[PDB]
Parts: C-alpha cells; sequence; structure tokens
C-alpha cells in the first residue's frame, strides 16, 4: 500500500550522460551506440539566442569544436550533423552501456521521468508529464540543457525528452530525440507564451481509482454521470474532455475496484463543485494529473 | 527554475540490489562487497509471523537455505549471522559494482530516496521522509521488503533504511543497515499504531524558500514573529517547534533570499491561521515537508 510520484530506476540513462562544450557553452549529450544527441543550441552564445540561424552559425564549427567528455575522458568527435533542433556528434567509440532503447513522441498527458544533469553528471530524478499546452513543468537550472525525459519497458529505455528552454513564465519546453520541439516552441530567446495548462481528466480519474485501492475512499458517492453531463464540467473546470478512449483505458482500474468509471466521473465532477473541504487523497489537497492509468496499474502491481 | 520532489539517480543502488529467497518468502537483498544484508523476516513463514522467536527461527536455517540471485546468476552463502532485525549473508563473490558506501541512521525529519525492488529488480524511485513518528510514507507491495532508502554524497551512498513492515494503516517501518527499527517497531505482525505525524516545520520553512527562490511569492506578508510566539501556533497546528539549531540550518537560505528566518515564520504562521485559500505554493495546495534545508539548496544549485 501507499502511492507514490515515482520515476523510472535512472541506471540505464546514467551510463547515457555525457559533457557536451561548444566554445563556452557546456551542457549535456545523450551518448547512444556512437551517435552524441544534444540541442543545437549548444553552438549558441547567449546574444546568438536573441536571433539565432542555426546553419549559419553550425558552418563555423568543425567537429574539434565539439568537446564531448563522458566521465573524465574524452571522446573523439568524428562527424556532425543537425537533425530539426539536435546535433548528433558521431564518436569513434560506441558507448558500451548503450541500454535496449527506442526514440518516442510522446502525446499530452503522458508522464515520464527526467534526469536531471550538469556536466554530464546525474543530479536527480524525478516524474513529470507532458502538458496539453506542451509545456513540462520540471526543474532545471542553467546547464541543464540535455537532461532527458524517458520511460521503460522491462530493459528498453524509450526516449521521448530532451531539455532545451525555460520560458519566462517558468515552465520548460523541449525536443523529443529527433528534435522537433513538443507544442509551437522554438530555440530562441523570444517572447514564447504557452496556452492553458488544462487537467489532463484521464489521469485525475487514474489516480482517485489509486486512492481506492490504497483506502482512501471518502470522496466515493452516491452518483453517476454521463460523458456529456461530465464534460459540460470539465470544459468549466479547465479539464481535458473525456473521451470513449478514456474510459476504455480505465476499464481495467474499473475492474479491480468494482467502480464504474462513470460512477468515478460523478465522484470527480463533485471534488470539482464542492471541492476537498480542507480534506485530502493521497496525501494531496489538489486533484493529482500527473499519473496515467498505465502508471497507476504499473505502481499497484509492482512491475520490475 | 522550477521544483520538483527529486530523488537521487538511482543506479549504484540499483548495482546492489539481489533477489534474497528462504523456502517460500522471496524479498530482496543489498549487495556490498561480500555480504548481502536482508530483513531477518526473510526466515519467516506468514503464520510465524505472528509471534516469531527469530533465534530459534534461525537455527533451523543452513547457508544453502538463502538463495541469492544476482540478476540471472545465483551467489554462493558461506556464512550468514543475525545483526538485529537484519541477516547478513556473506557470500563468496564480492559486489563488482559495490559503490562507495556508508551505513547511517537518519533522524526524523530527514529525507532519502527508495529504490522498490521485487525479485531484486527495481521498478521505481522516489523521495520521502523520516516522519517523526519514525514511520515512513512509501509505497510498498508484497514482496518489497530489502528496498532501501539512501542519500549520496557526490559518489558516495549513504545507506539509511531497510523496508521491512507495513502497519495496518498503511505507513510503512523500518531498519537502518544495522538492523534497528526506526522507533518502536517490531518485526511482528502485532497491534503497532503510529503516534502523531506532525509537521516538520524547517522542512516547511525551506520549501517557503525554495518557493520564494522559484518566484512563487503570495504568501510573503508584511509581518514577523519570534521562536516562541511562532512555536506556540506550530503546537496548535501538530508542527514540530523550531529551535535555534533549525534557524542556523535555514541561515543560507535567508541570506540567499534576504527573508529573515522569523519573518518567513510569520508567513508560515498566517498560512496556518488562514490557510490556503483556494491557492497553491510550487504546485502544491498543502504545505510540503518533505524537502530539508539541505536538498533545497542541493535542488537550487544543482549539485551533481
Ligand atoms: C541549458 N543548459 C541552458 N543553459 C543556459 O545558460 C547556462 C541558458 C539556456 O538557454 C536556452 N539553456
Ligand atoms: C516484504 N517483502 C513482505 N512481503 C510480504 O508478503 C509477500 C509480507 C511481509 O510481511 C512483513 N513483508
Amino acid at each position: 500500500s501507499g502511492f507514490r510520484k515515482m520515476a523510472f530506476p535512472s541506471g540505464k540513462v546514467e551510463g547515457c550522460m555525457v559533457q557536451v562544450t561548444c566554445g563556452t557553452t557546456t551542457l549535456n549529450g545523450l551518448w547512444l551506440d556512437d551517435v552524441v544527441y544534444c540541442p543545437r543550441h549548444v553552438i549558441c552564445t547567449s546574444e546568438d539566442m536573441l536571433n539565432p540561424n542555426y546553419e549559419d552559425l553550425l558552418i563555423r564549427k568543425s567537429n574539434h569544436n565539439f568537446l564531448v567528455q563522458a566521465g573524465n575522458v574524452q571522446l573523439r568527435v568524428i562527424g556532425h550533423s543537425m537533425q530539426n533542433c539536435v546535433l548528433k556528434l558521431k564518436v569513434d567509440t560506441a558507448n558500451p552501456k548503450t541500454p535496449k532503447y527506442k526514440f518516442v513522441r510522446i502525446q499530452p498527458g503522458q508522464t515520464f521521468s527526467v534526469l536531471a544533469c550538469y556536466n554530464g553528471s546525474p543530479s536527480g530524478v524525478y516524474q513529470c508529464a507532458m502538458r496539453p499546452n506542451f509545456t513540462i513543468k520540471g526543474s532545471f537550472l542553467n546547464g541543464s540543457c540535455g537532461s532527458v525525459g524517458f520511460n521503460i519497458d522491462y530493459d528498453c529505455v524509450s526516449f521521448c525528452y530532451m531539455h532545451h528552454m525555460e520560458l519566462p513564465t517558468g515552465v520548460h519546453a523541449g525536443t523529443d530525440l529527433e528534435g522537433n520541439f513538443y507544442g509551437p516552441f522554438v530555440d530562441r530567446q523570444t517572447a514564447q507564451a504557452a496556452g492553458t495548462d488544462t487537467t489532463i481528466t484521464v489521469n485525475v480519474l487514474a489516480w482517485l481509482y489509486a486512492a481506492v485501492i490504497n483506502g482512501d475512499r471518502w470522496f466515493l458517492n452516491r452518483f453517476t454521470t454521463t460523458l456529456n453531463d461530465f464534460n459540460l464540467v470539465a470544459m468549466k473546470y479547465n479539464y481535458e474532455p473525456l473521451t470513449q478512449d478514456h474510459v476504455d483505458i480505465l476499464g481495467p482500474l474499473s475492474a479491480q475496484t468494482g467502480i464504474a468509471v462513470l460512477d468515478m466521473c460523478a465522484s470527480l465532477k463533485e471534488l470539482l463543485q464542492n471541492g476537498m473541504n480542507g480534506r485530502t487523497i493521497l496525501g494531496s489537497a489538489l486533484l493529482e494529473d500527473e499519473f496515467t492509468p498505465f502508471d497507476v496499474v504499473r505502481q499497484c502491481s509492482g512491475v520490475t
């Protein structure tokens, strides 16, 4: 029993973190096979960042200008290329600790672990979600760029995020491992405002199922609702609309607890309308939305 | 910017996790050098657990009854001994991945990372604190015993906790790596009720400093208080008394923000008396107490 905001074990990803320096800029790189992936803004000075022409800036860079260090040892760069907003630095040595891996582009609402790094060295691991406005609420200081987000399926690491940027509102933006930003963000120090950060309804419902499984049941009520009635309330509260696909995804948690998905929607509807009244659910005074239904099943079953 | 409940990178500890089986019971062991540490209740059947005499039960066990598996390979047990509530299984092979390590016994209020494991395999990593009533609020299922809590200082892992038990209220109890339980708990399936779970005042104040550093400042007020006046309010709200040692510990965060510790105490006093009024601090609707002042400095500076 007990339910925590849990990150995947980070060891497989720690073995891939390297330091990348270009000129006076140092950030993190991800070393998989004989390629080091890093944000292309490693080539920018703080001034360049205001309006960078990456193709033009990159012309002034050669393989020997990209200093890649893995632990105490230097890696030899034998090629470099730009793919969207990431640089791929081909090195002469395959990473001996390369885990089984995939590059995946996640959808909003999906969660992942972040291994925050500085100078190619891991500092911490935390769990977060791709917000519906394509930002993430991370913990990143200067030098954390190139830190990655990932999920693990037994022994295969699916890398989904690489840190690039902080918006003036303190939220974060980044790319998948193909260098494509999530959302409309660009790697330029310009006015970039995020859209509405709606709540991930399907994740709140999954977390309410985790609460019932772990003994917090005070919020269960005698009501039911329909998808359309629930969605009228969800729109009022800036919650994402619940679809029949979300209901289907919650099927196993509904089966485990015996609480029909629409009944849990009615409990959530009352929590939105009445508030918590100073009460907590799984140690939280707000409705948590950074656990997917898969995360709840995984944590409640103990998948390794 | 941004502030997350962050765990230490788990790789160094993942390299130490093994599976220990005695008869029909399987749990986790911690393999450091040529010793495997595990809860002594590995020798108990579910019936034995009601009133076990460990010394007597242990007489019926030989080295060959302790099956220790590290990954896919079996370790040879060449000795076994009981130290308090842990067993130390001497194996014939030193763990090649043994990190630099220490065994530390933490005080209430101190935080640590837990690498939850099942069958010697890591499932997740999360951050928690030793509560003032000597319980921890973890996420542990059957088979998670022997999972450990730790802190890291650059390359040295300080192991502080080993999971043994869940109380009927869903909170957890365990030992340090010398086998001594935190608090008054025993490794017996008997009526064990936890005392008052007070809030760790010094940690709430540290987290309010992290909120100011990361831009959440709405709760700052025009008031100040004294330790004695603050402590009258802290007692009313089941908060731990703040001492001059806690004030001294918050000195660097006070210096960084320019907010005197007693002024932050006055902000906390008003938050306790007035509530949050539907507002949040660092994404939380309650006052968070599982970040020590050291954690706040570490996360706000990016220590690797
Ligand atoms: C990422 N490491 C990073 N670091 C900065 O300064 C040290 C600035 C920045 O701007 C995008 N990114
Ligand atoms: C710890 N792994 C554990 N597992 C149990 O059943 C599988 C019971 C238990 O009781 C102390 N501990």
